[PDB]
């Protein structure tokens, strides 16, 4: 379903930002919570939320 496609996306996110943080990206990264604007409304606010204390 799309819930698990959400789940490995947003692990794919976690990914991404550990693999860019790793590469020192701060711009990209700083512009990657404003990639995931739209994304984040397909979800509840606490991931959501919770998602963006991550980053």
């Amino acid at each position: 379903n799309d819930e698990e496609a959400v789940q490995v996306k947003e692990q794919s996110i976690l990914e991404l930002g550990s693999l860019l943080a790793k590469t020192g990206q701060a711009a990209e990264l700083g512009g990657l919570l404003k990639y995931v604007r739209p994304f984040l409304n397909s979800i509840s606010k606490a991931k959501a939320a919770r998602l963006v204390r991550s980053l």
